[PDB]
């Protein structure tokens, strides 16, 4: 029977994850039975239904009362406590917590759900410290059913890793530089305001904002042969969703642009089907909203110089594509449950 | 000698106020000696100098250490405590606190600065309850030197009131409706997220967001004859700064557009000089950045029907113009410090 | 059998109209057989399918060659000539031309399609001079089957007129002021550049840009009792689509907000069904994308002072809603093709 | 005495060039005496003074009549003819034409100014065909005084070339990939509309838009040893001005990030002073508005892997910094006039 899931943090990723599940609900091993968030159920049902990016949820009615959010007859219990130790996970029989607050990414933070009664936690972000990290289509079959806390990495890592994996196997990646031109996120400020990062303090819709990213080093955890070989940065820019990765690799086997493209295309039809999509179309960021792939290779932009310097460019829907992956990782854990 | 001022909340209004004061510092009866804010002095010195809206501060060098921000040799002490009861106002000899956090606008909230030792508080927002409210150029000469807590109203009210006062005295305002088309503010969300107001919850730079405003009722507190005669709404739109008021009045004395324009132009040259600016130019919001007036009447947009229904439109820089008026109100209180 | 329609100008309105028709194609008396536009069929097929605002067209396959656009097997002939006198309207047997270029809105301009062979022209904009103007749900039943050139007015007029008509019949509108806070359009500039209107010359996505509008006077042509009683302005703001009308009326019959709301709700359920939608929800512009109504009354925003000064606020999707009404007007003309 | 200059095309670059000159007018060998543009002098004086990006021109009064634009007593003659063969260049004694329309970048196009009577033309864009290309601080001392038509290259080339030149001399560039994350320009569409490039057809303020750029190949013309070794792309993003270049080079001499930074910093103090600025500050795009350097190296973002794969990141103000360079190239030509 079903794995009972709770969502902790009903934010952009929490609510995209819930909409992904509501559309794949008929063939799932998961049942979302609870949400904890700092707001109330009426606010949250409103935001679940009325989304500036995804539009109005159509498939089922979404309603709320003091206690619950109702999404097409399914009643999802709600609570509101900032400290996960106090959560009613035992009383609700929660198996798996989708940890989407952004604030409990270390083992000590995420463990508080275990001590409140949950059996496992899936963190929708890179882990801090020693937390096993999975990227679906790259290393998710190495999942160890005895792990209690896992990470689904970041959106950028889920875009980059599959492409790196295909290029590494075909050409041998020796070193690699990435830049993601990335939509702003809720971590940034609307107008100039205090922040730990002096660049992310700055009005997000008016600026190109450079920032660091662990995505390129995190690829080394999911593809252990590349540990320490990749580095990169992020530029946040004034769009609200959809991002793009530009990756330049120094490879061992000399090649040309048509061959790099052919290798990716073959992978997108076979071993990376559903993970990498190969696009030959001249599209822009709006067109990739709602796309289900982790990475959409923009084949016209591929270029190679001197045999060994390879550049590829891939799109990702950082909210929705990432949430589809969280859901796939969760379904995978449900099918391998101990 | 000088009135010693502390800023509580070094946000958009706090930092605009500080820049206003640094440029009018030679003519001033105030001396800013302290800042309380939830962030540290190095962050705040960086944000003071580097502003997405105002640009790089040029007049003087701005530096910081653990304890202080230095703005052209002047040392501004810094502290960081969310609870104003704990603040060192007696120890720093603070006379006047500029209350710019947005969070202590009731008498009970603002009184915590008195009990920490400040002699007076000027709230940079409408007051809740019974707090005397002043709009410079409308009723600031009614200020009573024995008042310990005052409000400088909102940006919208400072734009609307002077125009209303001139139109009321010339034509007799019987009723009036206002809509402000207003730049987004820090109160709104960057991407759809929880908020007390379900409209302000929504991505601010992607949406037109209606909201309620007390600006129109607050005009009745500064022009007591009009209490209960005005109402209005706000539409937040995707610009970071500069706003516009549209005001439709039912008046007693029949008139036409040219005459309504002439009455405002006359007032802008005499009794409202420096408060209302009259513009015959066809400008857009960007052109009003840094403008010092509380209201800039856009004269081409004035229209009248049937003698008695009058529409006027006025611009305001909601951050900078408003902060100029906080500074004027403070200088006025300094000059009458009995 | 079918009325053969050609689209002249395959811009935002032309392409929205075509999508409207492709989704209502089974119930239709029209058949779109031709397009004239300044660009070629491959470009136009790409733009028809890939739309930043509407997303990717899903219902049918859309393809092109040198001569034609194919939308689900239906072949739409294409030509590219700036001068409508040269167009092959007789040769293609065109009955009705949808004039959507923005450039042939006078009788003399629009008559060039007649002289090229079309039997009638429907202008997707206000007409200049003496052109009969229809707003569906307000005066479209006065359409006269012998009229050869008609106007569907503007988006703003389609939003404002039905509401005015309901309020006039219930309360007696004596005078009225309108401001539309309107999404930017193709008529404006991306960055400051030359334009007939010095305000529209200015960077559209960075500014609030006031402009004149004939929408309020045009309400007098569709509701002849109100000719000369209404006036208004527009403020263009940095959203790409969806607009809002704010209307302040001086009325004869004293009233209050609840009653004004009840009169509009009643009309939305009966005589204005499908034209006015009544909303009690706290939504923002993004939520009205794709909405089929000409006006969506935002009921919480309704306010009344002194019995006789009434403010209402209504949303409209200026591209899609308006195009639905062009399609309805065209279906109406088809049904009465005497 | 003075070189008499005319501006053909009074667009973003034409008007930025004019403001650069008005501020450096006291030590110049150039005198701007005429403008040709498709609009009239009153429109153009308005746009010259009221700029959404640069703000209100302060230094001098700017006025216009039917014939002329006046900028602080200096009367600049205006004409309006799309075809440069008809221009009054002989009658106005024009020596140098600043060709800023974007439409006369080939030798045959630009020569029409010579045949109207001008002696030289400086194209504010890459040339098509065999036109000598200069980048100030890279190859401008190779100017040949007998050349009648020159190119100042693009904004991206002016940012990239100086940095490439310093890296090549210190490390030996073997191959190099660039991506510029670039503000939208007037070449793009405000809302989805026809364009030769199917990506630039798309709403520029709502999308990340990839496009090709000749900047990386054009570096090979100004640094002839690197011909054919560089390639790259552009991503247009929703900011109106200021751009950033990300450059990844494969170099011969093994190095680390601190050494790459030290070499650039030393060049910025000496041979590239005024061309490259070295910044150690954590700033965002808004902060670089109005910056006079061709390239501002963001030193914190530099990274190196395996000795030979080097990434650097540099900002540029694509309007203003580029126009300063156009002015410097023109002054250089004036000082070497034959
Ligand atoms: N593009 C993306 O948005 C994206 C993609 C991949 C991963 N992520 C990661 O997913 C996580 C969430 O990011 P997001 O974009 O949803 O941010 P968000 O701020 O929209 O969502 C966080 C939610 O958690 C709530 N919250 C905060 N602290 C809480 C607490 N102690 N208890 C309960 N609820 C709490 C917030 O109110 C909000 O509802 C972050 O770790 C982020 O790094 C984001
Ligand atoms: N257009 C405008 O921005 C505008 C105009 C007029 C009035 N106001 C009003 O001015 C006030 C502030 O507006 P803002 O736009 O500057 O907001 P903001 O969020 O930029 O500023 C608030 C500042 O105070 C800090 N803060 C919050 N709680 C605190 C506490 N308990 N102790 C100390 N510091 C705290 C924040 O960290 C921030 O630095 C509000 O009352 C607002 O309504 C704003
Ligand atoms: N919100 C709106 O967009 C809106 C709403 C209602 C009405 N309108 C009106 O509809 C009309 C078009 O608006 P739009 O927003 O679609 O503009 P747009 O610029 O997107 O569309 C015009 C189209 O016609 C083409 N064109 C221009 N001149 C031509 C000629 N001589 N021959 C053939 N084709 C030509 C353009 O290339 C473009 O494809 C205008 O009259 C406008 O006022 C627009
Ligand atoms: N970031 C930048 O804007 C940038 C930087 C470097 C180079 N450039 C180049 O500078 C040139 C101008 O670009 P821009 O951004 O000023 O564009 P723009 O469209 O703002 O300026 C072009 C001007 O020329 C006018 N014009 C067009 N055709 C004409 C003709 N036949 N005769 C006279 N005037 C005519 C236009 O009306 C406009 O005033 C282009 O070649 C562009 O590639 C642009």
């Amino acid at each position: 029977s079903m794995v009972r899931v709770a969502i902790n943090g009903f934010g952009r990723i929490g609510r995209n994850f819930m909409r992904c599940w509501l559309q794949r609900k008929a063939n799932s091993k998961l049942e979302i039975v609870g949400i904890n968030d700092t707001s109330d159920p009426r606010t949250n049902a409103h935001l679940l239904k009325y989304d500036s990016m995804l539009g109005i949820f159509q498939d089922a009615e979404i309603t709320a009362d003091d206690d619950c959010i109702y999404a097409g007859g399914h009643a999802v219990k709600c609570v509101s406590d900032r400290n996960p130790e106090n959560l009613p996970w035992s009383a609700w029989g929660i198996d798996l917590v989708i940890e989407a607050t952004g604030v409990f990414t270390s083992r000590e933070g995420a463990s508080k759900h275990l001590s409140a009664g949950a059996k496992k936690v899936l963190i929708t972000a890179p882990g801090k410290g020693n937390i096993p990290t999975y990227v679906v289509g790259v290393n998710h079959h190495t999942y160890d059913p005895s792990e209690d806390i896992v990470s689904n990495a970041s959106c950028t890592t889920n875009c980059l890793a599959p492409i790196v994996k295909v290029l590494h196997e075909a050409f041998g990646i020796q070193q690699g530089m990435m830049t993601t031109t990335h939509s702003y996120t809720g971590d940034q400020r609307l107008l100039d305001a205090s922040h730990r990062d002096l660049r992310r303090a700055r009005a997000a819709a008016m600026n190109i904002v450079p920032t660091s990213t662990g995505a390129a080093k995190a690829v080394g955890l999911v593809i252990p042969e590349l540990q320490g070989k990749l580095n990169g940065i992020a530029l946040r820019v004034p769009t609200p969703n959809v991002s793009v990765v530009d990756f330049v690799a120094q490879v061992e086997k000399p090649t040309i642009a048509e061959q790099v493209n052919q290798v990716i295309k073959e992978a997108s039809e076979t071993t990376m089907k559903g993970i990498i999509h190969y696009s030959e179309l001249e599209l822009v960021s709006s067109d990739y909203r709602g796309h289900n792939a982790s990475s959409i290779l923009d084949a016209s932009l591929t270029m190679v110089l001197g045999g060994n310097l390879v550049k590829v460019v891939a799109w990702y829907d950082n909210e929705w594509g990432y949430s589809q992956r969280v859901l796939d990782l969760a379904e995978h854990m449900a099918a391998h449950w101990a």
